[PDB]
């Protein structure tokens, strides 16, 4: 039984963990296109 | 029944890799290739 508990609370633990790391990657794309669409209006007006 | 929870523990590991592996592959991809067209008109304002 101890065998059952451990490896379901490892188990548990896989999925806090995939959910910690998989939102940063989605959240920080929205941010990161935003950026350089604002880049491309700022290096257009110096090249005209 | 030990065993089956080992399995399954490996298994959600499986599942939860591939699903962060796919969003990190698409958004860096993407933020480097937008990189590129700043990087090109500013080299294309040092020219003229």
């Amino acid at each position: 039984l101890s065998l059952q508990i451990d490896a379901a609370k490892v188990e548990a633990q896989n999925q806090l963990n995939a959910a910690r790391i998989a939102e940063i990657f989605n959240n920080m794309d929205l941010s990161k296109q935003s950026e350089f669409r604002e880049f491309l209006k700022t290096v257009a007006s110096f090249q005209q």
